[PDB]
């Protein structure tokens, strides 16, 4: 009946699913305690019903990327130039809109390698990589403006069409999942985020989706964990349907047999936990996919992993 369409997860297995933090495909399910971190992304945010949350964004191309015209570069030193951006879509970008910054910003501390690209209306062209740092006091996204660092020096145009592509972590100065930027800057809180989220019962622990991104040089695992895969947000969306109680029950299930492998709650906030301890990666079956299974509540007891 009306306010009761049923709810439903894609069938996608884990080789079909794409991460919602950073632009590249899942590598693996784990779960670990992050033991007094404050888990807050803002990509990869929606509730089960289909409201987008945070910074979050339906296009995945457009997850951590930048658009905008550059006014000026930096007069004493020549690698920095200012980038005055607009919404990834195209759109200008309204300070006065109720998100904590344009929708698809990255949502972490890092020096994020990628590349600078402009096309002129004459069709001339260039292109520069370099490096987009997210913990800089210039990295003000919410005010309308962000520093991009290039070994060039010289050929950037004023004015002209601008694009950042994200390619993966330059080094892991800065690096951590979990920070939030300033969007602001200096001194100034951010506004409109999307809740933490953490386990609510004894026993259990966040599942996530996670991704190892690419690094330019060190020593890292890469680590980019996602609380909902981007093509779930992309379902809900479309889907719209309700959500009865505070959680959903599924089950990973292998489609050919019917077996079940294991059990998780999926929390109507755009989540999940499983009955875990301690930090692990996860093995699924390569066909096998998460399916609803009923409605249950926030104290229902799962079978251990
Ligand atoms: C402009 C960026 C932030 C600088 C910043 O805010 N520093 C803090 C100032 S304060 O002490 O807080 O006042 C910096 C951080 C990393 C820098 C880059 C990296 O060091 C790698 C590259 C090094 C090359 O010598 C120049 C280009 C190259 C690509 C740099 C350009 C400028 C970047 C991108």
């Amino acid at each position: 009946g009306p306010g009761s369409k049923p709810f439903t997860l894609p069938i996608l297995t884990i080789g079909e699913l794409s991460n919602s933090r950073f632009p590249v495909p899942i590598d693996e399910l784990y779960t670990s305690p992050n033991e007094g971190v404050i888990v807050q992304p803002q990509n990869g945010r929606s509730t089960l019903d289909g409201e987008l949350l945070g910074t979050t964004q339906l296009v995945p191309s457009n997850i951590c990327a930048l658009r905008g015209r550059i006014n000026a570069q930096v007069p004493d030193d020549h690698h920095q130039w200012n980038l005055q951006v607009t919404n990834t879509n195209g759109t200008p970008f309204d300070p006065t809109e109720d998100v904590p910054a344009p929708l698809g910003t990255p949502d972490f501390l890092a020096n994020i390698y990628g590349v600078t690209s402009q096309r002129n209306p004459n069709n001339t062209c260039r292109a520069h990589d370099g490096v987009l740092a997210t913990w800089s006091p210039k990295f003000t996204p919410k005010l309308g403006s962000v520093i991009l660092g290039t070994w060039e020096e010289s050929d950037l145009d004023l004015n002209q069409p601008t694009r950042f592509t994200p390619v993966g972590l330059f080094n892991t100065d800065h690096f951590d999942q979990w920070a939030l930027p300033s969007y602001s800057g200096r001194l100034t809180l951010n506004m409109n985020l999307a809740p933490s989220v953490s386990p609510l019962f004894p026993g259990e622990q966040l599942l996530f989706f996670r991704s190892h991104i690419p690094l330019k040089g060190g020593t890292s695992d890469g680590a980019i964990d996602c609380l909902l895969p981007q093509e779930w947000i992309q379902h809900f969306y479309q889907e719209s349907a309700p959500s009865p109680t505070d959680v959903a029950l599924i089950r990973y299930t292998n489609p050919d047999t019917g077996r079940v492998l294991f059990e998780a709650k999926l929390h109507r906030q755009g989540f999940i936990t499983v009955a875990n301890s301690g930090s692990r990666p996860i093995v699924v079956p390569p066909n096998g996919y998460f399916r609803f299974d009923s409605w249950v509540n926030q104290f229902y007891s799962l079978a251990p992993m």
